[PDB]
C-alpha cells in the first residue's frame, strides 16, 4: 500500500500530475461538470461527504497558491464561505459571479463532487509550487 | 438532477446494470482489485467513509438476495461482522475463507472502496430480484 | 437489482450525471440527432412508446426547471401540446422556432428517441436542483 | 427515414448482421447479462414495453428457426408460456432448465431487455435463413 | 435474418439512424470523401454496382424529400442526369456547382461508393420524414 | 486514384496483408459470421452481386493455392459448384462437411458478403506465394 | 498474395482510398510530420530508399494530376529538381516556397518517409482520376 | 503540487492502486517486460538511475511485506545483493530461479526500469497493508 | 537490447519522430504540462535526476539548432542559465518571459519532467537536420 | 533529429523496447504475420529492400544473441543461407522446419517485411544484454 499521501486512488492520480496554476474543483452535490473534464464522484448520501471535509483533506495534500469562488456564496451559504476564508488564509480568495464561475471550471483537471447539498458550496483550487 | 436513487452516479450506473445474481464488493482500505473488475473509490481518509455506513446505504438502494464474507472477519473484526449479521438479517450470509472470497472477487461488476482501516472488512453482495 | 429510480439501464446512467442546467431531450421518431450527441432509442413501432408516457417517466424521476418547445408544436399537434403544459404547469415553458429548437439540442446530453409518430412531438428537459 | 424493418435504431442495426442460427435474447427485467453481450433496454417502467409485444415485433422482423425457453416457464408464468407456443406455432420450441438457458445466452448477439416483471419470461431467437 | 429492409449490412445500420434532413452521398468511384465521413465502397469492379442501381435500391429504402447533385452532370452525364430525373419525379431537385457540392459532403452521415466510371455520378440524398 | 488492383477500397486493404497461407471467406447472404472476424458486406439486393461474379474478381486479384468448399454444395447448388471447379482448375479444391466449413471461418481474415440468395454458395480461399 | 499494385501494404491501404485531388507527401528523412498525419516510414538507413525509386514507384501505381514541390528545391538539389521535371512531364508542377510547402502537408491523406539525406527532396502528388 | 509521497507522477498512480499483495517490479536495463504489463521507464544513461537508488525510494514510499529476487543475484552481483538484505531487514526475501522469477513479472502491475547495468539487479516488492 | 542511442525507451520513441523544427521540452519539477502533449516523467525525489543532467543527455543524441528559455531564468536560477549558455553555445539561444514560454509548450511534441526543484529551470530544444 | 541509432522510425521504437531474449523476426514479402504480431512493412518492390540489407542493418543496432531460421533455406535459398552463417558468425544459429519457424513467430515483438521475393528468406532475431 501506499505509505504517504492523500488516501483516493483517484484523487491521488490528479494530485500526481498538478504543474503550477493547473485547478481543480471541489463541488456540491449540483454543481453541472463540463463537458471533456473528469468526474471523481465522492458522495455517498446527501451531506457525505461534507463540503468542509473534502475542502479540508485537499488543503493538507495539496500545495494550493489560489483559491477561486463564486460571490453568490457569501449571502446564500455564510457558514462555509467563513470556512474557506479561515482554512485558506494565506491564500488569495478570489469571488467572481457564479456564472463566471463556472465558465472557469471547464478548465479545470477534474471536479470533485462532494454529498454537500448547500447552495454555491464550490471551489476552485488553484496549484502553487513547492519551490 | 436525479430524484430517487442512491446519490452517487458512478454509483447508480453500476446498481442499473444490475441482473439477478450479479455481485459487487465493498471493500476495506487494504483488498486486492483482480484486474478487469472496475474499482469505484469513495475513500477520502482513514475511517471515512465506513464500512458500515457504505453497506448501509447500498441495502437500501440495492435489492440483496445473499451475503458473502470472509470467515477471518469473525474472530478479527466482530464489530462489523455483527454489523452485517444485523443489516443482513433476512439473506442468507455465508462465510468463506479469505483466500476463497478474493477468488469470488473476480466475478464482480465492481469494487467499492471505502476507507475502512479494520481486518477483513469486505463482503459480496449479490442482487436479488424485484419479482 | 436497483430499488429505486428510472427502470430502463440507459436512461439512470444519464439522469445520475445531471447537474443544474443540464439538458436531456425527448423525441418524436423523426427528429434528427446532433453528432456527437448521445442516442437513447426507446422506440418498439409506431406508437410505442408515446411522447406523452415518456415524458411523464421522465418528470417523475427528474428535477425539471424548465421545459423548451418548438412553437409549431401549438398548431399541427395540441393534444401533445396541452398534455406538456398541463405536466408542467409548475415549470417555466418557453416556446422557440423549431429552427432555434434543433440548435439546442447540440448542447444535450443525450436524446432519447419515442416510438412518437405525430409532428412536432419533441422537448428539452432543463435540469434543476434538489437544494 | 427508413422506410422499412423493425423501427428501433439500436435493433435495426443487430438485425442487420444476423446470419443462419446467431441468437439474440428477449428478457424481463431481471435477467443477468452475461459480460461481453451488448445489452438493449427498452424498459420504461414496470410492464412497459411487455415481453408479449417485444416478442411480437421481433417475430415480425425476424425470419426464427427455433425458440428456447426455459421449462421454468410453464410453471411460474402459464400465460407467457402459451404466447410463446401460439407465437411459434410453426417453429421448434425446446424447453430447458433456466440454468442451462443462461449458459446459452453467452452466445448470443444481443440482449433485448424487456419492462416485464414476471419470472422466467425470457427466450432465445434462433435465426432462420430467407433462402 | 432480417425479413424486410435494405439487404446490406452496413447501409442498414446508417439507415438506422437517420431523422429528418440528415443526408447520404451515392459516389462514383472517383469522388473524394471528407475526413470524419464514413465511407461504405459496394465496389467490385468498374461499373459494378452501377449508380443507377444504387439509386433505385436507395430510392425505395428510404424517404428522400429533397435530391442535390452537380450542375455538371447534366453536361458531362446526361444518361445518370435523366435517370435522376425520372427516379425523383417527385422530390425536389437541387444542382450546385460541383466545387459546392463536394463542400456540402462533409456534413453527411455516409459515402456509399459505387463502381461507376462516369464523370460527376454523385448525389445527396436528404432524408424525408414518414409522418 | 490507385491504377491497379481491385476497386475496392476495403477488400484491398485486406489483399494487401495477405500472407502464405492466409484465408478469406466469400459467402451467400446467410453465413453466419465469426465473432472477431472482419465483414466486409458488398451486398445491395438479393442476387447483386453473386457469388460468381465475386469469386471471378477475387480469382484474378489474389494468388490461390487451395479452395475450401462444403460438401453440401454439390447436391443443393450444383450450378456453383461447377463455376468453382471450372475457375479454380489449377488449384486443389477440398471438400468438407458445412459444420467443419463454418468452424474453419474463424481463422479468416475476413468474410466477404455477397448477395448470393443460394444455398451453400460459400468457399474460403487458401492465399498462394507469388515466387 | 496480392497479384497487382503496389508491393507494400501500407501504401496500398492508402492508394486504395484516394479520391480525386486527395494528396500524398514523399519525404526526405528530415521533414516534419503534422499531428494528426499518417506517418509511413521506408527508410532503412542514410540514402534506402532515395527520393527517386520512391517516387517512380508512387508514380507507376497511382494516377498524379498534378505535382508540388518547394521551389527551394531547384537551387539546392538540381539533381533531384531534374529528375522530377522528368519523370512527371505531362503533369503540371507548382513551386511554391518551402514554408508554405510545409503548411499544404497538413492536409495529407499520408507522408512517406524515404531515406534521403538532401535538402528538400520532399513532393506532394495529388490524385487525379481514371474517367 | 502533491505536497506528500513519491514524486514521479507515473509511480504515484501506481502506488495508489496497490491493495495486499500487489507486484511491482523494479529492473536493469536488460530484464524483459512480459506483454500486458505496463512499464515505466526511469533510466537515462547506464548507471542512472542505480538500482539501489530506486529500491530505497519504493522502500520509502511503498509498505513492503514480502522481497523477491532471483538467487543468481548473490553470485554475479553481491554488492547489489547485500544492499537488498539490509534494506529490507524486516521483510521477508525470497530467493528464486531467474527463470521462475521471469514467469512471476507477468502477474506484477507495474515493471520499473533503471539504468543498472549489471547481471540479475532485479527484485519484486509484494504490498503489504497499514493495518 | 538496442545498441546505439539514448537509453530510455521513452525518449526514444519520441526523438524516433522528430523532423526539423520539431520541439521537445525538459521542465522542472512544477511546470504545467499543456492539455493533449505528452508527459515523459523521469524525476524520481528532488534533484533526481537534475535538470543539468537530463539536458545533457539529450544534447548529445538530439540534433538542437535552437535553444529557448524564459528570461526570468538569468536572475532566478544563475547556476543553470549559465550551464544552458555552455552547453549550447553553438546554437542559437532566445529568451522570452515565462508566459511566453508556456505557450510555446502547447506545440511541443513532449514535456521530459526532471527532478529539478530550482524556479525557472525549463528550456524548448528546437530540432536541427542532419544534411 | 535523432543522431544515433537506426534511421528508421518504426524500428527504432521497437528496439528501444528489447529485453533479453525478446524476439523480432525478419521476413520475406509471402510469410504470414500472426495475429496481433505488429508488422512494420518496409518493401516498395520486388527485392527492394532485400533480405541481406535488412538483416544487416538490424545485426548493427541489435545486440543478437541467436538466430533462428527454416532448416529449407539452407537447400531452396542457398546464397541468403551462407550470407545469414557469415553475418552471425559469433552468435549461435538454431534450425528448425518451417512450420516449427512459423510456430516461433507468434511470440515476436513484431515482423519486418522487406521485399525479398526468394522461399524461406526469414529469421528471428533473439535480443542478447549489454552487460
Ligand atoms: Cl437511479
Ligand atoms: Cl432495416
Ligand atoms: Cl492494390
Ligand atoms: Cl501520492
Amino acid at each position: 500500500m501506499k505509505k504517504h499521501g492523500i488516501l483516493n486512488s483517484h484523487l491521488a492520480k490528479i494530485l500526481a500530475d498538478l504543474g503550477h496554476t493547473d485547478k481543480i474543483v471541489i463541488a456540491d452535490a449540483g454543481l453541472p461538470v463540463p463537458d471533456g473534464v473528469l468526474k471523481i464522484d465522492l458522495s455517498l448520501k446527501p451531506g457525505l461527504p461534507a463540503f468542509q471535509d473534502t475542502a479540508a483533506v485537499l488543503a493538507e495534500e495539496m500545495a494550493v497558491e489560489k483559491v477561486i469562488a463564486a460571490a453568490e456564496i457569501k449571502a446564500s451559504n455564510q457558514e462555509n464561505a467563513k470556512f474557506l476564508e479561515n482554512l485558506f488564509s494565506e491564500q488569495e480568495i478570489e469571488y467572481l459571479s457564479h456564472e463566471e464561475f463556472k465558465l472557469l471550471t471547464k478548465d479545470a483537471k477534474a471536479v470533485i463532487r462532494t454529498g454537500e447539498f448547500t447552495p454555491y458550496a464550490n471551489c476552485i483550487l488553484q496549484a502553487g509550487v513547492l519551490f
